[PDB]
């Protein structure tokens, strides 16, 4: 019993973190075989944030600009190329620990785990998801830029985030392993907006699921309703639409307790409408929504990894 | 900027887990050196957990009864005894992935990671405290015993807890490396009770310093207090008492934010008096207590490890 925000063992991944420097600057990179993946602007320095010419920037750098160390060895940068926002930086040196992996670009309302990384060293990790409006609520400070997110598919190692700023509202964004941002972000210090967030309709199900699963049934109803009604009253609430994937995926879910989704929407529908009345869930006041489906399979069955 | 329920990199220890079975019960065991250690309990069936004489069960045991697997490696046990509730049991081979480690026996408010395993494979990683009652508010199932909790000192792993059982409130119970039980409870099927659990004042003070920090300040008021005046409120809440080496443990923070710690303790003072009022701190609408001191300084500053 139990439920907890579980973030993914980070073994796999710390094997491949490495120290960027390029000047004054120093980030970190991800080391896959003998690539160094990094943001492309190690490149510059503070007289370049506000409008940098990348192009130009990287053609006057050579691969001695570079300083690439793996714990206390030097790695030998033997080539560059940059692509989108990240710069591949080719070295002498094949990682020995590189573990089976893939990269790829989620979608809103995924979740993922972070290990947050400064200067080339695992500080800590946690589990977070990337909202609708392409941001993530996460914990970043200086020389925090490089450490990426990934998620644990058997025996294969996902990467799916790779740090680059945080936004005036303290949320932050990034790009994906190919270098493409997430949201309409660039990486140059002009005025940049997050859009409007709502909360991920799908994953607060989840919740409520797993909530079932652990005995807290409080705000169940005998009620039931329509996706029709349900997504009238979650759009006068910032919620996201509900749709019949959505329902088709909280399947499992919906087997395990007896409940039927349609029937759980009529839970959240009220918990909406008239509040929690100073009560919680799974130890919570507030509807939670960073867990998505499957997270809540994987903790409630217990599944594991290589 | 940010704030996260962080847990410590879990690279170090996934390299100590093994699989221990002993008939057809099957459970996890820490590898350090040529020893690993599991719960005593491993070597009962359903048919001793009500009343199990462990001494008896295990001199019945012969070291071929012990099947120690490490990935798809087979470890021979060469010898076994018993400290308290957990076995030793002696293997032909050391593990060479040991990190430098020690064990310790923490005090109720410390916080640490687990690292959740099943059948000597990690499911995954999340941060919990030791509650003033013994017991953790986890997340496990059938085949979690072994599982361990750890903090991480620089390049030292402090290992300090070892999952046993879980209770009827759905809470968990375990012990320190040792073999001693946290708590008041035994490894037999009889009833225990959990004591009253209470709030960790000093961890929810750290936590109101990260809100401050990280732009929170709604809480915040002029006035101030004593401890003696604070500590009366606060046994009216089921509050733990405040003393002088918490408000010595909160300087750094109260130096970084310039608020003064019996400052904070009047703005507590007055949000449980007052509540919330469908306010948030820090993404929260309740006060947080599983952030210590130390955690806050850790998640603020940059602190990393080996
Ligand atoms: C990264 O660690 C980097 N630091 C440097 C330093 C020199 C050169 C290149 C880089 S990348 C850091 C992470 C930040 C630190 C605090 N929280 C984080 O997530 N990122 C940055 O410094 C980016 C870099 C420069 C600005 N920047 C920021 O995050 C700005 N934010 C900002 O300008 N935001 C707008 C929305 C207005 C664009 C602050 C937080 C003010 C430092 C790049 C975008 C190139
Ligand atoms: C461990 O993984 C173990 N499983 C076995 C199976 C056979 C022999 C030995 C062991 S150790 C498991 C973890 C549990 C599972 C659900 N959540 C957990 O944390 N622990 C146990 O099975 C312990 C074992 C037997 C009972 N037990 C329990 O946790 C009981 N709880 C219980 O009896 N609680 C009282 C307070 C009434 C004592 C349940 C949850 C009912 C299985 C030991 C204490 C020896």
């Amino acid at each position: 019993s139990g439920f907890r925000k579980m973030a993914f063992p980070s073994g796999k991944v710390e094997g491949c973190m490495v120290q960027v420097t390029c000047g004054t600057t120093t980030l970190n990179g991800l080391w896959l075989d003998d690539v160094v993946y990094c943001p492309r602007h190690v490149i510059c320095t503070s007289e370049d944030m506000l409008n940098p010419n990348y192009e130009d920037l990287l053609i006057r750098k050579s691969n001695h600009n570079f300083l690439v160390q793996a714990g206390n060895v030097q790695l030998r940068v033997i080539g560059h190329s940059m692509q989108n926002c990240v710069l591949k930086l080719k070295v002498d040196t094949a990682n020995p620990k590189t573990p089976k992996y893939k990269f790829v670009r989620i979608q809103p309302g995924q979740t993922f785990s972070v290990l947050a990384c400064y200067n080339g060293s695992p500080s800590g990790v946690y589990q977070c998801a990337m909202r609708p409006n392409f941001t993530i609520k996460g914990s970043f400070l200086n020389g925090s830029c490089g450490s990426v997110g990934f998620n644990i598919d058997y025996d294969c190692v996902s990467f799916c985030y790779m740090h680059h700023m945080e936004l005036p509202t303290g949320v932050h964004a990034g790009t994906d392993l190919e270098g493409n941002f997430y949201g309409p972000f660039v990486d140059r210090q002009t005025a940049q907006a997050a859009g409007t967030d709502t909360t991920i309709t799908v994953n607060v199900l989840a919740w409520l699921y797993a909530a079932v699963i652990n005995g807290d049934r409080w705000f169940l109803n005998r009620f039931t309703t329509t996706l029709n009604d349900f997504n009238l009253v979650a759009m006068k609430y910032n919620y996201e639409p509900l749709t019949q994937d959505h329902v088709d995926i909280l399947g499992p879910l919906s087997a395990q307790t007896g409940i039927a989704v349609l029937d759980m929407c009529a839970s959240l529908k009220e918990l909406l409408q008239n509040g929690m009345n100073g009560r919680t869930i799974l130890g919570s006041a507030l509807l939670e929504d960073e867990f998505t489906p499957f997270d809540v399979v994987r903790q409630c069955s217990g599944v594991t990894f290589q």
